[PDB]
């Protein structure tokens, strides 16, 4: 399933509690390769947990990383990885 468009929004992938946390230099090289980002930013929390947010205009491509990390944990295994856009509708 692949269809629709937007041209008023802000597509972003939430990526969290992750073991070693992708700085953004590696998510913009490695990360540009499975889709196209227009910005990434490092956002982190008082609780010790580190998030990056990765703005991308196709989400069907970039599924390649986002189940090759996929597997979000909590509680005592750490590893959160999810898109806010389920492939894309």
């Amino acid at each position: 399933g692949s269809h629709m468009v937007i041209r008023e929004s802000v597509s972003r992938i939430y990526v969290g509690n992750l073991p070693s946390h992708v700085s953004s230099r590696d998510v913009e090289n490695e990360f540009r390769k499975y889709g196209n980002i227009l910005k990434c930013d490092v956002k982190k929390t008082v609780s010790g947990a580190a998030f990056a947010f990765i703005e991308f205009e196709d989400a069907r491509d970039a599924a390649d990383a986002i189940k090759e990390k996929d597997g979000c944990d909590f509680e005592g295994n750490k590893l959160r990885v999810e898109v806010p856009f389920n492939a894309r509708e």
